[PDB]
Order: structure tokens, then C-alpha cells, then sequence
């Protein structure tokens, strides 16, 4: 509308600090911040979510289970949005690889913690014999 893209200069310095490839030297550019935001609108997702780190958390979650269904276009997004969330959490990644994994690995740890409380609910009755 009247203004596109949030991340200001002071913040951009961090966005342009993230690499694109694992063993490459390419970095991120505004072009990507927009190329992604312009996708959310079509992905039934509000572009005002990328403004906050929390907003992205909800986005990646939706595209997560779609990483398989969606086409190559859905893959390029996850790799991008992943770099953003890290920038907002004051987290510095090494590239589009360490970034995506840094988020994918975090979901694996939460999965166990989410299905661990069930134990406290279940009946805990131990028993041991002796001579
Ligand atoms: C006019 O109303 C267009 C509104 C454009 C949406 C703002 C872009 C979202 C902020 C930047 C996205 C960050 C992705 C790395």
C-alpha cells in the first residue's frame, strides 16, 4: 500500500548478514524480504505477521505440513521466512541451511515435551521384590 516492507536500515544490516547457501558467500537482500511478503498475501496469510517474530512462528507452522504438498515455491518461502524469524529473535544464522534446520530441530524438541506431560497424568505405580 502506502508503504511496503518493515525492517528498517538498522535492522536490514542483520538481514543482509545472513548467507544464502551453506558453502557459499551470497547474502540476503531486500528483494527476498519482498518476494516473500508478496507471497503471504496469496497464501491467505497477512503480510503484517512478518513484522513480528511471533507472527512468523505461526506462518512456518502452516507451511511446515505443506513443505511436502506445496510446490518448489513453498520450499523457497520456508527457507526465507526461517531466516527472518532468526533475525527477529536476535539469532544469527550461518546460511539458509543452518537457519532452516535451526527451526526444524526446535520443533522436534517441542514434540517430545508436548507428549511428555501425558506421563504425569497416567498412573505411576512402581513395584520391586527382594530376598
Ligand atoms: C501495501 O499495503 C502493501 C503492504 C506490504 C506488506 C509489508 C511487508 C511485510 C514486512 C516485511 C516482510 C519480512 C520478510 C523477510
Amino acid at each position: 500500500g502506502a508503504r511496503a516492507s518493515v525492517l528498517s536500515g538498522g535492522e536490514l544490516d542483520k538481514w543482509e548478514k545472513i548467507r544464502l547457501r551453506p558453502g557459499g558467500k551470497k547474502q540476503y537482500k531486500l528483494k527476498h524480504i519482498v518476494w516473500a511478503s508478496r507471497e503471504l498475501e496469496r497464501f491467505a496469510v497477512n503480510p503484517g505477521l512478518l513484522e513480528t517474530s511471533e507472527g512468523c512462528r505461526q506462518i512456518l507452522g502452516q507451511l511446515q505440513p505443506s513443505l511436502q504438498t506445496g510446490s518448489e515455491e513453498l520450499r523457497s518461502l520456508y527457507n526465507t521466512i526461517a531466516v527472518l524469524y532468526c533475525v527477529h529473535q536476535r539469532i544469527d544464522v550461518k546460511d539458509t541451511k543452518e537457519a532452516l534446520d535451526k527451526i526444524e530441530e526446535e520443533q522436534n524438541k517441542s514434540k517430545k515435551k508436548a507428549q511428555q506431560a501425558a506421563a504425569d497424568t497416567g498412573n505411576n505405580s512402581q513395584v520391586s521384590q527382594n530376598y
